[PDB]
């Protein structure tokens, strides 16, 4: 079912998950494991990421692929980075022909674009809605604390809208940690006339070192509180993901008690923190 | 000038400079020479804060005369904590008297260590109370500040709950606020355009402080609730142990902050000075902003 219209006919929340394309056998083990776990769960949608450059492309296909056959939702991720148009097209076909009909358009990450490349997931978008018109739906990343590469906040949500134009359906942020980041940027975005669904994204802290080159890489913000407990306790992995766990509980109830339309989870592939975070919300089906 | 009257009257941004009162001599000159170097920036008020429970209140009251006596405009900070009613209205009266006419409510806070704020038996237990008595004592012969909270003060049960206390506190009869310090301009913008949708009109005025320690860094945000940036915190803590680099990434850091919040049109910005002149100099400077 599309994304789009999920959205419109579920009153409660949706739960998403997000995976990537694993590199190596052990990986994929790891990743059907995870699988098995999170699906009990029976998330909305299920996404599965893109190489930045064209890197993952088979992978991505074959994995969207397996989230279909154990009766999931995939939403595709897709980059237009180090590819020609004809490439990126190619590769959007194939998903297309899987009987995919969610499509997370994407620039990816190094920035120059190909030679014949685009340079803007807006153009990735426009391209989609071309060819596919209605018969998908379609979602953009949005960056409730600016994407670092932007050069104002301004233009930040002014490129954002310009993105939603060319047709996008939802869009879901980049991870935050203050619920706070997450309102000021849908009341910013209402206010520049943006009526889209905006799910927001949740990564539950399961790492200190992962918290910190994850939020150096993206831009996002650490409240001082979660960071001076992380650090305290960095050197015991249960009571850091005790930490993330009980951190994104708190973020979690909050949002859905303001009516949010779903949560997109980044598991990086593994279950324990995500389970333990829907369970301890009352969400086990 | 009353703050209220500055913000309209001046199209271009006010700018404001937040000190402490110093415990002794040492403290006291060093504050002096901050003022000096600071003075040239012509800053429309400089606020002096007040020590959570009163105790130390006639040194605020000397900092207050001071600054008046200066042709500095003081924003005088005032609490309710540890104190009656009678003792905050002694307190408040004697700013006034001294020729203040510039005042921030706040509530203060609990000693450290301490989780629960329980008033004094006799005392209040919000800034807003604070509000009213000064309106109900001194209409609009004063202006009135409180403190916002862009990410969420860390004892508010939700931001719903937050963004509702302070539209109370609001309506009895802030002219303006100033925020808790913040380190990107989304959590301000954010948190402007949710007091606009909640109906408040006020001016906002966004408070700043140039990172010049690692550890200070640290623990404030602990203290306040509010976060720092992965890329600066990844930055500040490679560097942490050469104050200098420390300066420098802080200036630059709130250079860009400041630089954007301008451009948006802000109607100022408050600088946490901690009494010190080098980094808010150096941002103001940098901005091409010294007259
Ligand atoms: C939910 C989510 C999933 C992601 N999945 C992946 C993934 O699978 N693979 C991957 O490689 N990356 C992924 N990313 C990261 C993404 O590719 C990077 O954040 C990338 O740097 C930006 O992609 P975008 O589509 O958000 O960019 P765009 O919307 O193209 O914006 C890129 C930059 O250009 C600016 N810009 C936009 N339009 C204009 C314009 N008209 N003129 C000038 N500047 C403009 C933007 O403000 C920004 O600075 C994901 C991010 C999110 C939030
Ligand atoms: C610019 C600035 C300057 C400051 N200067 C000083 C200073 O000089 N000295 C000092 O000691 N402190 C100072 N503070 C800190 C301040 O004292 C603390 O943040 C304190 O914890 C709260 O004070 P307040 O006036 O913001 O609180 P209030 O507005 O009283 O709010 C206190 C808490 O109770 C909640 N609340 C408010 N009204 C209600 C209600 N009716 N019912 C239920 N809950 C309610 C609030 O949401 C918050 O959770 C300053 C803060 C700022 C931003
Ligand atoms: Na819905
Ligand atoms: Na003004």
């Amino acid at each position: 079912m599309k994304i789009r219209d999920l959205l419109k006919a579920r009153r409660g929340p949706l739960f998403s998950f997000e995976f990537f394309p694993p590199k190596d056998p052990e990986g994929e083990e790891a990743l059907f494991r995870t699988l098995e776990e999170l699906k009990a769960f029976r998330p909305a949608f299920v996404s599965i990421t893109y190489g930045a450059m064209g890197s993952t492309r088979e992978r991505s296909v074959a994995w969207a692929q397996r989230i279909q056959s154990l009766g999931l939702n995939p939403l595709a991720h897709l980059t237009v980075a180090g590819q020609s148009r004809k490439e990126v097209a190619e590769v959007l076909h194939r998903f297309v022909e899987s009987g995919v009909e969610n499509l997370l358009a994407l620039r990816g990450d190094p920035f120059r674009p190909h030679p014949e490349g685009f340079r803007y997931a807006a153009e990735l978008v426009a391209l989609i809605r071309e060819r596919y018109g209605d018969r998908v739906s379609v979602g953009g990343a949005a960056y409730p604390e600016g994407h670092p590469e932007s050069e104002s906040l301004e233009a930040d949500l002014r490129h954002f809208k310009a993105k939603v134009e060319a047709g996008l359906d939802f869009a879901i942020t980049q991870l935050f940690f203050n619920n706070a980041h997450y309102f000021g940027f849908l009341e910013r975005a209402r206010r520049a006339g943006i009526g889209i669904p905006i799910l927001p994204g949740i990564m539950p802290v399961t790492s200190y070192r992962q918290l910190r080159r994850f939020t150096e890489v993206c831009g996002a913000s650490i409240p001082g509180p979660l960071l001076a407990k992380l650090e305290r306790h960095q050197d015991d992995p249960k009571a850091v993901l005790e930490i993330g766990v009980e951190h994104a509980v708190r973020q979690v109830a909050e949002l859905l008690e303001a009516g949010v339309e779903g949560v997109h989870f980044y598991t990086l592939n593994k279950s324990p923190a995500t389970r333990m975070v829907l369970e301890r919300l009352g969400l086990r089906p």
